[PDB]
Protein backbone atom coordinates (compact mmCIF):
# COMPACT_ATOMS: atom_id res chain seq x y z
CA UNK A 1 0.00 0.00 0.00
CA UNK A 2 1.29 3.33 -1.23
CA UNK A 3 1.71 6.12 1.23
CA UNK A 4 -0.55 8.45 0.25
CA UNK A 5 -3.34 6.01 0.88
CA UNK A 6 -2.12 5.31 3.81
CA UNK A 7 -1.93 9.04 4.99
CA UNK A 8 -5.96 8.92 3.87
CA UNK A 9 -6.43 5.90 5.78
CA UNK A 10 -5.23 7.40 8.96
CA UNK A 11 -7.49 11.11 8.54
CA UNK A 12 -10.09 8.99 7.91
CA UNK A 13 -9.98 7.00 11.11
CA UNK A 14 -9.09 9.90 12.98
CA UNK A 15 -11.96 12.06 11.30
CA UNK A 16 -14.81 8.67 12.49
CA UNK A 17 -12.90 9.04 15.93
CA UNK A 18 -14.01 12.42 16.50
CA UNK A 19 -17.45 12.56 14.59
CA UNK A 20 -19.88 11.53 18.20
CA UNK A 21 -22.92 12.07 15.99
CA UNK A 22 -21.88 9.07 13.55
CA UNK A 23 -24.13 6.55 14.55
CA UNK A 24 -22.39 4.17 11.61
CA UNK A 25 -21.49 0.23 12.02
CA UNK A 26 -18.00 1.20 10.43
CA UNK A 27 -17.70 3.67 13.19
CA UNK A 28 -18.62 0.74 15.69
CA UNK A 29 -16.20 -1.48 14.59
CA UNK A 30 -13.91 -0.33 13.11
CA UNK A 31 -11.27 -0.12 16.10
CA UNK A 32 -7.76 0.91 16.87
CA UNK A 33 -6.88 -3.16 16.64
CA UNK A 34 -8.50 -4.08 13.85
CA UNK A 35 -7.30 -1.03 11.93
CA UNK A 36 -3.99 -1.50 12.47
CA UNK A 37 -4.25 -5.03 11.32
CA UNK A 38 -5.68 -4.37 8.62
CA UNK A 39 -4.72 -0.94 6.76
CA UNK A 40 -1.57 -2.22 5.56
CA UNK A 41 -3.45 -5.07 3.27
CA UNK A 42 -4.54 -4.99 -0.29
CA UNK A 43 -6.33 -7.62 -2.80
CA UNK A 44 -5.47 -9.17 -5.76
CA UNK A 45 -6.86 -6.19 -7.97
CA UNK A 46 -5.08 -3.95 -6.33
CA UNK A 47 -8.14 -2.61 -3.71
CA UNK A 48 -7.38 -1.28 -0.27
CA UNK A 49 -9.47 -0.37 3.06
CA UNK A 50 -9.69 3.13 1.69
CA UNK A 51 -11.30 1.56 -0.87
CA UNK A 52 -14.01 -0.01 1.63
CA UNK A 53 -14.15 2.45 3.91
CA UNK A 54 -14.60 5.83 2.02
CA UNK A 55 -18.19 6.17 1.62
CA UNK A 56 -18.75 5.62 5.09
CA UNK A 57 -15.86 8.13 5.90
CA UNK A 58 -17.20 11.25 3.48
CA UNK A 59 -20.96 10.23 4.42
CA UNK A 60 -21.04 10.39 8.25
CA UNK A 61 -24.98 9.78 8.21
CA UNK A 62 -24.31 6.63 6.68
CA UNK A 63 -25.89 4.11 8.44
CA UNK A 64 -23.66 0.69 7.67
CA UNK A 65 -20.75 2.81 5.60
CA UNK A 66 -18.83 -0.33 3.68
CA UNK A 67 -19.00 -1.74 0.25
CA UNK A 68 -16.57 -4.14 -1.29
CA UNK A 69 -15.04 -3.48 -4.52
CA UNK A 70 -13.99 -7.37 -5.47
CA UNK A 71 -15.11 -10.47 -3.87
CA UNK A 72 -11.99 -10.86 -2.46
CA UNK A 73 -12.72 -7.94 -0.08
CA UNK A 74 -14.89 -9.75 2.06
CA UNK A 75 -11.84 -12.28 3.01
CA UNK A 76 -9.14 -10.04 2.60
CA UNK A 77 -10.42 -7.57 5.20
CA UNK A 78 -12.51 -9.93 7.31
CA UNK A 79 -11.79 -8.65 10.66
CA UNK A 80 -13.99 -5.93 9.76
CA UNK A 81 -16.80 -7.21 7.26
CA UNK A 82 -16.98 -9.86 9.26
CA UNK A 83 -18.22 -8.18 12.71
CA UNK A 84 -20.11 -5.56 10.53
CA UNK A 85 -22.28 -8.58 8.87
CA UNK A 86 -22.55 -10.45 12.07
CA UNK A 87 -24.90 -7.24 13.53
CA UNK A 88 -26.56 -6.26 10.58
CA UNK A 89 -27.77 -9.75 9.77
CA UNK A 90 -28.96 -10.45 13.60
CA UNK A 91 -26.74 -13.12 14.26
CA UNK A 92 -23.94 -14.43 11.77
CA UNK A 93 -20.78 -16.13 13.33
CA UNK A 94 -17.26 -17.32 11.95
CA UNK A 95 -18.50 -20.48 11.66
CA UNK A 96 -22.30 -20.12 10.53
CA UNK A 97 -22.76 -20.66 6.31
CA UNK A 98 -25.79 -18.98 4.22
CA UNK A 99 -28.03 -22.26 3.83
CA UNK A 100 -28.45 -23.56 0.11
CA UNK A 101 -31.53 -21.41 -2.08
CA UNK A 102 -34.81 -22.36 -1.04
CA UNK A 103 -37.73 -20.62 -2.18
CA UNK A 104 -40.03 -22.61 0.17
CA UNK A 105 -43.84 -23.62 -0.31
CA UNK A 106 -45.34 -20.45 -2.39
CA UNK A 107 -48.80 -21.32 -1.47
CA UNK A 108 -48.29 -21.11 1.83
CA UNK A 109 -47.69 -16.94 1.55
CA UNK A 110 -50.85 -14.50 1.98
CA UNK A 111 -52.34 -11.07 0.39
CA UNK A 112 -51.62 -8.91 2.83
CA UNK A 113 -54.28 -6.37 2.67
CA UNK A 114 -57.55 -7.60 1.26
CA UNK A 115 -59.79 -4.17 2.05
CA UNK A 116 -57.33 -2.15 0.70
CA UNK A 117 -57.05 0.32 3.60
CA UNK A 118 -53.48 0.46 4.36
CA UNK A 119 -51.21 -1.19 1.85
CA UNK A 120 -50.71 0.69 -1.89
CA UNK A 121 -48.19 -1.77 -3.48
CA UNK A 122 -46.33 -4.72 -2.91
CA UNK A 123 -42.57 -5.51 -4.08
CA UNK A 124 -39.72 -7.88 -3.99
CA UNK A 125 -36.01 -7.89 -5.07
CA UNK A 126 -33.43 -9.97 -5.32
CA UNK A 127 -29.92 -8.94 -6.80
CA UNK A 128 -27.38 -10.44 -8.65
CA UNK A 129 -23.34 -10.44 -9.56
CA UNK A 130 -21.98 -12.65 -12.77
CA UNK A 131 -19.04 -14.56 -12.54
CA UNK A 132 -15.92 -13.13 -14.06
CA UNK A 133 -17.11 -9.70 -13.01
CA UNK A 134 -15.37 -7.39 -10.22
CA UNK A 135 -17.99 -5.10 -8.34
CA UNK A 136 -18.58 -1.57 -9.64
CA UNK A 137 -15.12 -0.03 -8.18
CA UNK A 138 -13.39 -1.88 -10.09
CA UNK A 139 -14.63 -1.85 -13.54
CA UNK A 140 -13.93 -0.41 -16.70
CA UNK A 141 -16.19 1.15 -18.51
CA UNK A 142 -15.73 -1.96 -21.74
CA UNK A 143 -17.00 -4.03 -18.75
CA UNK A 144 -19.51 -1.77 -17.91
CA UNK A 145 -20.66 -2.66 -22.27
CA UNK A 146 -19.62 -6.07 -22.04
CA UNK A 147 -22.42 -7.06 -19.65
CA UNK A 148 -24.70 -4.80 -20.51
CA UNK A 149 -24.85 -6.55 -23.80
CA UNK A 150 -24.62 -10.10 -22.34
CA UNK A 151 -27.34 -8.90 -19.81
CA UNK A 152 -30.02 -7.40 -22.59
CA UNK A 153 -29.14 -10.28 -24.74
CA UNK A 154 -30.56 -13.07 -22.41
CA UNK A 155 -33.41 -11.11 -21.04
CA UNK A 156 -34.52 -10.92 -24.65
CA UNK A 157 -35.23 -14.71 -24.41
CA UNK A 158 -37.87 -13.84 -22.08
CA UNK A 159 -41.43 -15.19 -22.47
CA UNK A 160 -45.14 -14.87 -21.89
CA UNK A 161 -46.15 -12.86 -18.46
CA UNK A 162 -41.46 -12.02 -18.15
CA UNK A 163 -41.20 -11.06 -22.16
CA UNK A 164 -40.10 -7.14 -22.34
CA UNK A 165 -38.16 -4.78 -23.63
CA UNK A 166 -34.86 -3.46 -22.74
CA UNK A 167 -33.94 0.01 -22.49
CA UNK A 168 -30.52 1.99 -21.97
CA UNK A 169 -29.84 4.93 -19.91
CA UNK A 170 -27.50 6.01 -22.90
CA UNK A 171 -30.18 7.89 -25.03
CA UNK A 172 -33.38 7.44 -22.53
CA UNK A 173 -34.73 11.23 -22.96
CA UNK A 174 -34.58 12.96 -19.44
CA UNK A 175 -38.65 13.09 -19.29
CA UNK A 176 -39.25 9.11 -19.74
CA UNK A 177 -36.38 8.94 -16.96
CA UNK A 178 -37.63 11.10 -14.60
CA UNK A 179 -40.95 9.58 -15.45
CA UNK A 180 -39.91 5.99 -14.62
CA UNK A 181 -37.87 7.23 -11.63
CA UNK A 182 -40.83 9.09 -9.78
CA UNK A 183 -43.32 5.98 -10.53
CA UNK A 184 -41.24 4.15 -8.62
CA UNK A 185 -40.00 1.59 -11.47
CA UNK A 186 -36.01 2.93 -11.96
CA UNK A 187 -33.16 3.51 -10.14
CA UNK A 188 -32.60 7.08 -9.00
CA UNK A 189 -29.06 9.20 -10.37
CA UNK A 190 -26.51 10.50 -8.27
CA UNK A 191 -26.94 8.21 -4.89
CA UNK A 192 -24.25 10.18 -3.06
CA UNK A 193 -23.38 7.12 -0.99
CA UNK A 194 -22.65 5.00 -4.18
CA UNK A 195 -20.81 7.94 -5.94
CA UNK A 196 -18.09 8.52 -3.01
CA UNK A 197 -17.82 4.15 -3.14
CA UNK A 198 -16.47 5.19 -6.67
CA UNK A 199 -19.78 2.98 -7.89
CA UNK A 200 -21.00 5.58 -10.29
CA UNK A 201 -18.12 6.06 -12.69
CA UNK A 202 -18.70 6.12 -16.63
CA UNK A 203 -22.07 6.87 -16.13
CA UNK A 204 -24.65 6.44 -18.13
CA UNK A 205 -22.68 3.78 -19.76
CA UNK A 206 -23.93 0.32 -19.76
CA UNK A 207 -26.52 1.04 -17.15
CA UNK A 208 -30.33 0.38 -18.00
CA UNK A 209 -33.69 -1.39 -17.31
CA UNK A 210 -35.59 -4.08 -18.32
CA UNK A 211 -39.03 -4.07 -18.10
CA UNK A 212 -42.39 -6.20 -19.34
CA UNK A 213 -45.46 -4.31 -20.70
CA UNK A 214 -47.53 -3.79 -17.32
CA UNK A 215 -44.30 -3.19 -15.83
CA UNK A 216 -44.95 -5.74 -13.46
CA UNK A 217 -41.45 -7.48 -13.61
CA UNK A 218 -38.11 -5.47 -14.15
CA UNK A 219 -34.33 -5.70 -14.72
CA UNK A 220 -32.22 -3.12 -13.04
CA UNK A 221 -28.64 -3.51 -14.85
CA UNK A 222 -25.20 -1.60 -13.23
CA UNK A 223 -26.68 0.38 -10.73
CA UNK A 224 -25.55 -0.91 -7.63
CA UNK A 225 -25.79 -4.45 -8.44
CA UNK A 226 -24.84 -5.95 -12.02
CA UNK A 227 -27.84 -7.16 -11.85
CA UNK A 228 -31.95 -6.44 -9.93
CA UNK A 229 -34.44 -8.38 -10.14
CA UNK A 230 -37.41 -7.18 -9.62
CA UNK A 231 -41.12 -7.78 -8.80
CA UNK A 232 -43.76 -5.49 -7.93
CA UNK A 233 -47.77 -4.72 -8.38
CA UNK A 234 -50.42 -1.98 -6.46
CA UNK A 235 -52.08 -4.06 -3.78
CA UNK A 236 -50.67 -7.13 -1.34
CA UNK A 237 -50.53 -9.79 -3.54
CA UNK A 238 -47.53 -11.44 -1.76
CA UNK A 239 -47.72 -14.51 -3.50
CA UNK A 240 -48.43 -13.77 -6.70
CA UNK A 241 -45.51 -10.92 -6.65
CA UNK A 242 -43.17 -13.45 -5.15
CA UNK A 243 -44.24 -16.62 -7.87
CA UNK A 244 -43.46 -14.02 -10.90
CA UNK A 245 -39.82 -13.56 -9.36
CA UNK A 246 -39.15 -16.79 -8.39
CA UNK A 247 -40.08 -17.73 -12.39
CA UNK A 248 -38.00 -14.78 -13.57
CA UNK A 249 -34.97 -15.96 -11.38
CA UNK A 250 -34.79 -19.51 -11.81
CA UNK A 251 -35.63 -19.04 -15.55
CA UNK A 252 -32.00 -16.46 -15.72
CA UNK A 253 -30.06 -18.63 -13.28
CA UNK A 254 -30.40 -20.98 -15.76
CA UNK A 255 -28.89 -19.00 -18.62
CA UNK A 256 -26.26 -16.66 -16.62
CA UNK A 257 -23.72 -17.80 -14.15
CA UNK A 258 -23.82 -16.10 -10.92
CA UNK A 259 -21.14 -15.66 -8.13
CA UNK A 260 -22.39 -17.87 -5.15
CA UNK A 261 -20.27 -17.95 -1.87
CA UNK A 262 -20.44 -21.32 0.60
CA UNK A 263 -20.24 -19.16 3.31
CA UNK A 264 -21.92 -15.87 2.24
CA UNK A 265 -24.53 -17.07 -0.46
CA UNK A 266 -24.61 -15.01 -3.37
CA UNK A 267 -22.39 -11.97 -3.64
CA UNK A 268 -23.47 -8.41 -3.57
CA UNK A 269 -21.07 -5.59 -3.30
CA UNK A 270 -23.03 -4.31 -0.09
CA UNK A 271 -23.06 -6.58 2.89
CA UNK A 272 -26.47 -6.21 3.50
CA UNK A 273 -27.69 -7.47 0.89
CA UNK A 274 -25.58 -10.90 1.01
CA UNK A 275 -27.29 -14.43 1.04
CA UNK A 276 -30.45 -14.01 -0.23
CA UNK A 277 -29.96 -10.75 -1.12
CA UNK A 278 -34.00 -10.62 -1.06
CA UNK A 279 -35.73 -7.12 -0.32
CA UNK A 280 -39.51 -7.53 0.06
CA UNK A 281 -41.62 -4.36 1.15
CA UNK A 282 -44.43 -2.98 0.97
CA UNK A 283 -46.00 0.77 0.43
CA UNK A 284 -47.86 1.54 3.35
CA UNK A 285 -49.63 4.14 4.95
CA UNK A 286 -50.59 3.28 8.92
CA UNK A 287 -52.38 6.52 9.93
CA UNK A 288 -51.89 5.89 13.58
CA UNK A 289 -48.53 4.08 14.17
CA UNK A 290 -47.00 6.42 12.12
CA UNK A 291 -47.62 9.28 14.22
CA UNK A 292 -44.02 9.42 15.41
CA UNK A 293 -41.80 8.14 12.56
CA UNK A 294 -39.54 7.08 15.75
CA UNK A 295 -42.22 4.88 17.64
CA UNK A 296 -42.97 2.95 13.92
CA UNK A 297 -39.54 2.59 13.82
CA UNK A 298 -39.29 0.63 17.26
CA UNK A 299 -42.22 -1.44 16.55
CA UNK A 300 -40.64 -2.53 13.17
CA UNK A 301 -37.34 -3.10 14.80
CA UNK A 302 -39.02 -5.74 16.60
CA UNK A 303 -40.19 -7.37 13.96
CA UNK A 304 -36.74 -7.43 11.98
CA UNK A 305 -38.23 -5.16 9.54
CA UNK A 306 -36.54 -1.47 8.12
CA UNK A 307 -38.35 1.77 7.27
CA UNK A 308 -37.53 3.57 4.48
CA UNK A 309 -39.20 7.14 2.81
CA UNK A 310 -41.32 7.20 -0.07
CA UNK A 311 -38.70 7.32 -2.75
CA UNK A 312 -36.23 4.25 -1.25
CA UNK A 313 -33.74 4.46 1.23
CA UNK A 314 -32.57 8.35 2.92
CA UNK A 315 -35.74 10.14 2.00
CA UNK A 316 -38.52 11.09 3.50
CA UNK A 317 -42.14 10.15 4.01
CA UNK A 318 -44.55 11.58 1.82
CA UNK A 319 -48.12 11.61 2.79
CA UNK A 320 -47.54 9.08 5.04
CA UNK A 321 -46.77 6.76 3.05
CA UNK A 322 -43.72 3.95 4.35
CA UNK A 323 -41.43 1.48 2.84
CA UNK A 324 -41.67 -1.34 5.18
CA UNK A 325 -39.86 -4.53 4.35
CA UNK A 326 -37.29 -7.51 5.85
CA UNK A 327 -34.04 -5.99 7.07
CA UNK A 328 -31.93 -9.31 7.11
CA UNK A 329 -30.86 -11.12 3.77
CA UNK A 330 -28.15 -13.72 5.13
CA UNK A 331 -28.46 -16.67 7.54
CA UNK A 332 -31.65 -17.51 6.38
CA UNK A 333 -33.51 -19.00 3.43
CA UNK A 334 -35.63 -17.11 0.69
CA UNK A 335 -38.76 -18.24 2.08
CA UNK A 336 -37.74 -17.21 5.59
CA UNK A 337 -37.10 -13.71 4.56
CA UNK A 338 -40.52 -12.88 2.89
CA UNK A 339 -42.13 -14.96 5.88
CA UNK A 340 -40.22 -11.92 8.03
CA UNK A 341 -41.79 -9.32 6.05
CA UNK A 342 -45.43 -11.72 5.64
CA UNK A 343 -45.66 -11.87 9.09
CA UNK A 344 -44.37 -8.73 10.47
CA UNK A 345 -47.00 -6.39 8.25
CA UNK A 346 -49.50 -8.36 9.34
CA UNK A 347 -48.97 -8.30 13.07
CA UNK A 348 -48.50 -4.17 12.07
CA UNK A 349 -51.86 -4.30 10.76
CA UNK A 350 -53.96 -5.69 13.40
CA UNK A 351 -52.17 -3.53 15.63
CA UNK A 352 -52.84 -0.37 13.91
CA UNK A 353 -56.59 -1.76 13.62
CA UNK A 354 -56.62 -1.92 16.95
CA UNK A 355 -55.54 1.15 17.97
CA UNK A 356 -57.57 4.19 19.43
N1 LIG B 1 -43.40 -1.72 -2.12
C1 LIG B 1 -42.99 -0.79 -3.06
N2 LIG B 1 -43.82 -0.28 -4.01
C2 LIG B 1 -43.45 0.63 -4.94
N3 LIG B 1 -42.18 1.10 -5.01
C3 LIG B 1 -41.25 0.65 -4.15
C4 LIG B 1 -41.59 -0.33 -3.11
N4 LIG B 1 -40.45 -0.56 -2.39
C5 LIG B 1 -39.47 0.22 -2.94
N5 LIG B 1 -39.96 0.93 -3.99
C6 LIG B 1 -39.19 1.85 -4.85
O1 LIG B 1 -37.98 1.19 -5.20
C7 LIG B 1 -37.03 2.18 -5.57
C8 LIG B 1 -35.68 1.82 -4.96
O2 LIG B 1 -35.73 2.01 -3.55
P1 LIG B 1 -34.45 1.58 -2.66
O3 LIG B 1 -34.75 1.87 -1.25
O4 LIG B 1 -33.18 1.93 -3.36
O5 LIG B 1 -34.59 -0.03 -2.78
P2 LIG B 1 -33.74 -1.26 -3.48
O6 LIG B 1 -32.54 -0.80 -4.25
O7 LIG B 1 -33.47 -2.10 -2.32
O8 LIG B 1 -34.65 -1.92 -4.47
C9 LIG B 1 -37.55 3.52 -5.08
O9 LIG B 1 -38.17 4.12 -6.23
C10 LIG B 1 -38.69 3.09 -4.15
O10 LIG B 1 -39.72 4.07 -3.98
N1 LIG C 1 -28.23 0.29 -0.89
C1 LIG C 1 -27.72 -0.21 0.26
N2 LIG C 1 -26.81 -1.18 0.23
N3 LIG C 1 -28.06 0.33 1.41
C2 LIG C 1 -27.49 -0.06 2.72
C3 LIG C 1 -26.18 0.77 2.88
C4 LIG C 1 -26.35 2.23 2.35
C5 LIG C 1 -25.27 3.24 2.77
N4 LIG C 1 -23.94 2.84 2.32
C6 LIG C 1 -25.23 3.42 4.30
O1 LIG C 1 -24.25 3.03 4.96
O2 LIG C 1 -26.16 3.98 4.89
MG1 LIG D 1 -31.45 0.92 -4.04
Amino acid sequence: VDQATLDKLEAGFKKLQEASDCKSLLKKHLTKDVFDSIKNKKTGMGATLLDVIQSGVENLDSGVGIYAPDAESYRTFGPLFDPIIDDYHGGFKLTDKHPPKQWGDINTLVGLDPAGQFIISTRVRCGRSLQGYPFNPCLTAEQYKEMEEKVSSTLSSMEDELKGTYYPLTGMSKATQQQLIDDHFLFKEGDRFLQTANACRYWPTGRGIFHNDAKTFLVWVNEEDHLRIISMQKGGDLKTVYKRLVTAVDNIESKLPFSHDDRFGFLTFCPTNLGTTMRASVHIQLPKLAKDRKVLEDIASKFNLQVRGTRGEHTESEGGVYDISNKRRLGLTEYQAVREMQDGILEMIKMEKAAA
